[PDB]
DNA sequence: GCCAACGTTGGC
DNA sequence: GCCAACGTTGGC
């Protein structure tokens, strides 16, 4: 399921979706969603959209947190 | 050797 | 034509 994520502004929302088929079945992705649905798929894509709302550079895209 | 990042595939 | 799932690889 999606969970909010607090790092992010209010409603921003993670979710993880482990591979089911091929050679990389097992393997995982992280996906975020802005509080409108929209999806996100990596730490840049992110990054053009938010910009100066809050600073990504220390940003983990996997976990979802800051890590100084 | 790993994986972030994002192109390509397959189904619709 | 859209898009979720998978392949793929340059940079580390």
């Amino acid at each position: 399921k999606r969970m909010d994520c607090p790092a992010l502004p209010p409603g921003w929302k993670k979710e993880e979706v482990i591979r089911k088929s091929g050679l990389s079945a097992g393997k995982s992705d992280v996906y975020y969603f802005s509080p409108s649905g929209k999806k996100f798929r990596s730490k840049p894509q992110l990054a053009r959209y938010l910009g100066n709302t809050v600073d990504l550079s220390s940003f983990d895209f996997r976990t979802g947190k800051m890590m100084p």
